[PDB]
């Protein structure tokens, strides 16, 4: 019963900000690398960032890197992306998952998903 449940999506106008939360509880949280994916209709799911389970590693797909911070707090079981100068590019449903000692940089690698929260970016 390991479940991940997401929050902070919603719409936002661009060059706004959004913080989005993937809180986890079930197995030990630190022992799992826990990514941001997201996909818009149509699209493949795409890796956007990842953490390690010690919070020190961090990796960004670098159309979003500097705008995006990953982070986590490992007292309370949540991983965090903060979102910056949101484009129309970043409207899609933002997916978390979890993948033990490694953080997973493709989907088949995931072994634990998030229900997903929309993002939209209007202009």
């Amino acid at each position: 019963q390991v479940q991940l449940v997401e929050s902070g999506g919603g719409l936002v106008q661009a060059g706004g900000s959004l913080r989005l939360s993937c809180a986890a509880s079930g197995a030990t949280f630190i022992t799992y690398g826990m990514t941001w994916f997201r996909q818009a209709p149509g699209k493949e799911r795409e890796f956007v960032a990842a953490v390690t389970g010690n919070g020190a590693g961090t990796t960004y797909l670098p159309s979003v890197k500097g705008r995006f911070t990953i982070s986590r707090d490992n007292a309370k079981n949540t991983v965090y992306l903060q979102m910056s100068s949101l484009k129309p590019e970043d409207t899609a449903v933002y997916y978390c998952g979890g993948r033990r000692w490694v953080p997973a940089t493709a989907v088949d690698q995931v072994a634990y998903w998030g229900q997903g929260t929309q993002v939209t970016v209007s202009s």
